[PDB]
C-alpha cells in the first residue's frame, strides 16, 4: 500500500517543533494516501527511523519520502538520504521514492507576493531584496536566484536582488549599504525563511538602521508556512508519490 513519509529538519526551539509538526499534520487531509507519517532528521521526534518503521508496520509497500525544505543543500542531498538508507537497509523489500525541496515554484513566489502586499504600500516598479539563509552549496544561490527571476516575471517589480545571511555572497549587509541613497524607489525586504529566530531579529535591527538612512524601505514578515508554501509543498508530495518515470527512485546502498 502507498505511504508518505514527511521529513522535516527538526528544531531545538519548542515553538518551531510545534509549527513544523502542525504543518505536516495539516498536510495529511490533502493527500489521498492512507498511511502518512511525519519525522525529523534531528533534534525532534519522531525520528526518521521511527516514522519509516511506522510506515512499514502499517503495511506500506511503497514509501514516498518528501523533505520539508525550501531549497536544495546538504540536508536534501546527503544527511536525509543517509538516514533513509540506514533505516531502509533493514527492509530491502520496501520501494522508496524521495522528493525534491520546494525550490523554484510559482506558488512560493505567490507567497512572497502576498507578504509584499501585506505591507500596504505600492509595489509597482519597486525593488525587492530577497534574503535567504544561504549556503556554501552553490545550488542554494542558484535556486534563490531562480526564484528571484520568477518573482520578477510574475510581479511588476523593478528588480529582485537575492542575497544571503551567510556562506555565499552578496551578503544582505552589503546590499543594504548600497541602498542608503533614497532615489524615490521603494524597497521591500522579504526574508525567505520558514521560521523566525535569531536571524529574523538581526534582519529587523539591520532594516531599522537602513530605514534610518532610507525611509522608503519596508520589511515584510517572513514567508513561513504561508498557504501558497503549503500548495507548493503539496505539489511536491503529489509528484513524489506519482513518480511517473521513476525519476525519484531511491535505493539502500548509500546514495548521497
Ligand atoms: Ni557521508
Ligand atoms: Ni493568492
Amino acid at each position: 500500500k502507498q505511504a508518505i513519509l514527511y521529513v522535516g529538519h527538526g528544531s531545538r526551539v519548542k515553538k518551531a517543533q510545534q509549527e513544523a509538526a502542525a504543518f505536516l499534520e495539516g498536510c495529511k487531509a490533502h493527500i489521498s494516501v492512507p498511511v502518512q507519517e511525519i519525522s525529523f532528521l534531528e533534534l525532534q521526534e519522531p525520528t526518521i527511523e521511527t516514522g519509516f518503521e511506522a510506515c512499514v508496520k502499517q503495511g506500506a509497500t511503497h514509501i514516498a519520502v518528501v523533505p520539508l525544505l525550501l531549497l536544495t543543500a546538504a540536508h536534501a542531498k546527503h544527511d536525509i538520504p543517509e538516514e533513509i538508507v540506514r533505516v531502509a537497509s533493514r527492509y530491502p523489500s520496501v520501494r522508496i521514492s524521495y522528493g525534491k525541496p520546494i525550490g523554484i515554484d510559482e506558488e512560493v513566489v505567490k507567497a512572497v507576493y502576498h507578504r509584499m502586499k501585506d505591507i500596504g504600500v505600492p509595489y509597482e516598479n519597486a525593488r525587492v531584496v530577497l534574503i535567504g539563509r544561504g549556503s556554501s552549496d552553490p545550488d542554494v544561490k542558484r535556486d534563490v536566484t531562480g526564484i528571484a527571476n520568477l518573482l520578477q516575471e510574475m510581479v511588476p517589480v523593478k528588480e529582485v536582488i537575492p542575497c544571503f545571511l551567510t556562506a555565499c555572497g552578496p551578503n544582505y549587509k552589503e546590499v543594504f549599504s548600497e541602498l542608503e541613497k533614497d532615489d524615490g524607489i521603494t524597497t521591500f525586504i522579504v526574508p525567505y525563511l520558514l521560521f523566525t529566530g535569531m536571524l529574523m531579529n538581526e534582519i529587523e535591527r539591520e532594516v531599522q538602521k537602513l530605514k534610518a538612512h532610507n525611509p522608503n524601505v519596508y520589511l515584510s514578515s517572513y514567508i513561513g508556512f504561508h498557504p501558497h508554501v503549503k500548495n507548493a509543498f503539496l505539489n511536491r508530495v503529489r509528484e513524489t508519490a506519482a513518480n511517473s518515470e521513476g525519476q525519484f527512485d531511491f535505493d539502500g546502498g548509500s546514495y548521497a
